[PDB]
């Protein structure tokens, strides 16, 4: 398996997921289709599938066009608002990309139709990948536009959180630095935050993406993934993960980003 | 002048403003009219005037019924939505209640037609009074249902804020304890807040209203009146009173009240 990170718009990431065995590939959130087709040509792969994390235009807005550029494409998504949708899927739906196995995980909150795609190589020895759209970011999470703190708690801790720790996290946007500046405010004594921020500033400095991260890593520095930790709860002044989730999300929403 | 505080509903306050000379009186926000009538009868005074701070039902909801219980009433307000008006007033409108002088102050924000009433007796042998409805509370302010942070800033610091410091503040509700618990969170090092909170808790215990406060006191413990203070701005992460106002109000809107 190969995952090529493709920057789009201002801070979006599209992901070309390649099956080495068959050369078949899937494209996650193809908002800039010519860019997808170029990457597909560059890697010599055959694009057969579109995996849409949610209906927000910055993620699904290129589906109509890509389908006119490439025939035969199967467009997956868990929301009728997604353009050019061909295969409406739900929690635990599965599909294959060549030899790769894709498991659809419903993570409603950011949007009610949000789907994260867990991709693995059956029998393989390579770590799997999870495409988390605007549900889980590196050190952050999406705003709760169509959902509650309870829903995000379930998405992050019970659905994504139970995937293997070595799962690579490929999220919707390049928000890592700001996410970590917020994480640093929530837990000033947490060194994993501070070192991941040093690392992200350096990547930013040289024009390289901060994805992927791993789930084990998110449990060390992402305040939303750490709503069960006593340090995060005490910062919020709560004693359960759902109310801590609600408080930390509201806090992040009004947080003024420091310049360093 | 004599101001009789009259509790109504669950935490509302109506105010019978008595001119001890002519034995004439005005009533502020007469939501429970029969209660008003008994009060006027207990104090041997003739009700002549109704002063309405704003159209919300818990303030203006008894106007039509009061006019039906009492004839010849003059009913003032600065908003067409107020029932039973006889006189529509605006910023700086003046009127008299017996020997008392009344000055209308427009404080749009909570509602667009909100009016605060400044009452004084000529040849100041006693402190004036300001009836602030849902604009200024003891240690708090009203939600910005029909206006902006700029508007509340003006209403509080420039329109009310510039009245004599000894002016008594008679607000629409008994929200003092909760207001100060939020204030304490904004400024944990402010002794005036913790002292007023302890006092408010005791007044609540013996069934005594926390009104009136004075404008001078409000400047020592009300976060909304203190948006020019470095401590409040630091809490909000801002450096100007208007953005501080916006941030502090948004925060209070979603603040979880602690048990003590
Ligand atoms: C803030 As969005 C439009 O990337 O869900
Ligand atoms: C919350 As209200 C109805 O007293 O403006
Ligand atoms: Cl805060
Ligand atoms: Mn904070
Ligand atoms: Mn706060
Ligand atoms: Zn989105
Ligand atoms: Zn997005
Ligand atoms: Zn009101
Ligand atoms: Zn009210």
């Amino acid at each position: 398996m190969k995952v090529e990170v493709l920057p789009a718009l201002t801070d979006n990431y599209m992901y070309l997921v390649i099956d080495d065995e068959t050369k078949e590939a899937a494209i996650v959130d193809p908002v800039q289709p010519q860019k997808v087709v170029d990457a597909a040509r560059k890697h010599g792969v055959k694009l057969t599938t579109v995996l849409t994390t949610h209906h927000h235009w910055d993620h699904a807005g290129g589906n109509e066009k890509l389908v006119k550029l490439e025939s035969g494409l199967k467009v997956y998504g868990g929301d009728d608002r997604i353009g050019a949708l061909t295969h409406k899927i739900t929690h635990l739906s599965t599909l294959q990309v060549g030899s790769l196995n894709v498991k659809c995980l419903a993570t409603p909150c950011h949007t009610s139709g949000h789907i994260c795609y867990f991709v693995s190589k059956p029998g393989g020895s390579e770590p799997p990948a999870v495409f988390t759209g605007d549900t889980l970011f590196v050190a952050g999470c999406g705003k709760f536009y169509e959902g509650t703190a309870d829903e995000m708690c379930k998405a992050l801790l019970e659905v994504l959180g139970r995937l293997p720790p070595d799962t690579r996290v490929y999220c919707g946007h390049e928000y890592t630095i700001n996410n970590l500046k917020f994480a640093r405010h929530v837990e000033p004594g947490n060194a994993a935050i501070r070192e991941k921020l040093a690392w992200a500033k350096e990547k930013y400095s040289i024009g390289e993406p901060t994805v992927p991260s791993t789930l084990a890593e998110e449990f060390t520095y992402n305040p939303f993934m750490r709503v069960r930790e006593k340090t995060v709860q005490q910062h919020a002044g709560e004693t359960d993960p759902v109310t801590t989730m609600r408080a930390v999300r509201r806090e992040k929403d009004q947080f003024k980003m420091p310049r360093d």
